[PDB]
């Protein structure tokens, strides 16, 4: 009974360009600089994105098991769009959480949540799950233990049938410190997760203290963007300067698509990212890729109605080799 969406694409030998895809309909003037995000069908996601994260699986503030249902398209047609990406080797994940996620599981829900993740895979053809909890959801209910527990049941289930169910996370970078609530997600899932993409946007003047240059390097400081990206990566790779350890081969830079997609953290020149990729590779620690919020923003328009014209994927696709 298999079709194109029944496959779970292998990204284990590729760098990724990961884009979030908004499953809801745009509301207009939704941008941080009053632009408008596009209503793009999943199948029309630009080819440079080889991983697409469908946003979001979420709760309802009443019941406990998160769920997802596409808007304005039936299940078989949505699956066919997932199949079309899958056929070209492109993974489609379901993203859990988001702002106003109402994600709040309780001890004993791990099996029912795993079963729900398996029904998503069987119904829509998803290839993995991306943990994208808002700040409040990190330690809400028993999320910290139930979500890892459920995800291990799902990975193991697919591993039995020959498939690699992808597990990713997109934490806000200030939470990736020792003794942090978030640390337990990483250590619980240390042999299960495929990559971690810290969000390097919307955190204002938080950043990293760097002895080498004797400066606080903030995420909203454009003068020092090159240093920010480099030292943030270096800190994760080595578990230094206050940050947890993420292996470079499992590290993705999370960047906003343009100035409408996030309040701060937009990288004004893509050469900056290429210089960092180049430096890291010369040291033998090349990273797994780039992630962006969001495909819909990449295909959206600014407040003056000027299209963004996929300017993010056009610039970074070639840096990670998906274009
Ligand atoms: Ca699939
Ligand atoms: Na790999
Ligand atoms: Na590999």
């Amino acid at each position: 009974a298999t079709d194109d969406a029944s496959v779970m694409p292998d990204i284990s030998n590729k760098q990724v360009l990961v884009g979030y895809w908004h499953s809801w309909k745009s509301s207009g003037k939704d941008g941080y600089q009053q632009g408008t995000s596009a209503d793009i069908a999943l199948k029309d996601t630009p080819k440079a994105y080889n991983v697409v994260d469908v946003s979001f699986m979420k709760g309802d503030g009443v019941n406990r098991i998160p769920t997802f249902k596409p808007v304005g398209i039936n299940d078989s047609d949505f699956r066919a769009q997932v199949g079309a990406l899958n056929k070209e080797g492109r993974a489609v994940l379901l993203a859990l959480g988001g702002a106003d996620g109402h994600v709040e599981l309780k001890a004993g829900d791990e099996e029912a949540f795993a079963n729900e993740i398996i029904r998503q895979v069987e119904t829509y053809g998803f290839d993995g799950l991306d943990i994208d909890l808002e700040q409040s959801a990190i330690t809400a209910g028993d999320n910290k233990t139930v979500i890892p527990a459920a995800l291990k049941i799902v990975k193991d289930h697919y591993k039995a049938e020959g498939k690699n169910f992808l597990i990713t996370m997109a934490p806000e970078f200030p939470y990736l410190k020792p003794g942090s609530a978030y640390e337990s997600y990483l250590t619980s899932l240390a042999n299960y997760y495929d990559y971690i993409a810290p969000q390097l946007y919307n955190q204002g003047g938080d950043g990293v203290w760097v002895d080498e240059t004797n400066q606080w390097i903030a995420q909203n400081n454009d003068t020092l963007k090159e240093s920010f990206l480099y030292y943030m990566a270096d800190s994760f790779i080595n578990g230094t300067r206050g940050y947890l350890k993420i292996p470079a081969n499992k590290f993705v830079f999370g960047l906003p698509a343009n100035v409408d997609a996030a309040a701060t953290g937009y990288v004004t020149d893509p050469q900056i990212v290429k210089n960092v990729f180049t430096r890291l590779q010369a040291k033998g620690t090349p990273v797994k890729g780039i992630m962006t919020w969001s495909v819909n923003w990449d295909a959206g328009k600014n407040k003056a109605g000027v299209p963004y014209n996929n300017s993010f994927s056009n610039a970074y696709g070639p840096i990670v080799g998906t274009k």
